[PDB]
């Protein structure tokens, strides 16, 4: 199993969600994060006064499906412009379904 | 070392926290994320207008303790009903204590 | 490639950001999370009524740079006092640049 994580432009969330569902991928979770590009001095130190909003999507997928999921996310999240973001795949050592306690 | 991550129902957070403390596990962090189940068309595209609130808990645990921690989280977070979520274990390659700079 | 994740005190975010930029590291994202230290009984159960705010920073870095980045984050985020947090390095199995579709 692999954890697929992607940092995408907020307005691309629905396209990515649609792409994943079409593949029959379930279990996506999303949250807001911030990136940086615009600074102001306060008490001798520099403070960022502007941020770029992003959405972080995370979904666990089988070894046999992850490459297809990664390709699908990339195609859906792409604009070609600055700030499009990244997709990272991490190996999962163990996964548990909380509802039943089943492992792997 | 292992990073244990769990996506749980929000009302289960306190049970999970209690379970972990009873094991003497410290260093839990939590944040809100969203899952999906309820769509509306805007400018020709489908937009989700409803979400399922979840809580993501993350805690680093030793190789000798992680299986016990995973079992404890599962038991505490379980309802048996739809939406109970998942627990993922990821291998940590290096860990640093910021307070002292100690590694591993 | 490695994913470097750090849970730091919120007031240390700008120092960490400055340290990383000085190294020429790009692609940092940040979000708020909560840790725990202060409980109240509601319907027979214990509820936490206080939390410690933290910031979670995540950045992907090359194998050749990660140790330097980890050292830099630790030095910048350190106060020496309780609650300073942790840095975790996770192996990345695959990375994709969404803007161009390039892999690794």
């Amino acid at each position: 199993m692999k954890l697929v994580m992607a940092i995408i432009k907020p307005f691309k969330l629905d396209e990515v969600r649609e792409a994943l569902t079409s593949l029959g991928i379930q279990g996506l979770t999303v949250s807001e994060v911030k990136g940086f590009g615009q600074t102001e001095i306060y008490r001798g130190a520099e403070y960022s006064v502007s941020f770029l909003p992003k959405v972080k999507v995370e979904v666990a997928v089988s070894d046999d499906q992850y490459e297809q999921v990664v390709e699908a996310i990339q195609k859906a999240a792409n604009t070609g412009r600055i700030g499009d973001g990244k997709i990272f795949v991490l190996d999962i050592a163990q996964a548990v379904r909380i509802r039943t306690g089943e492992t792997n």
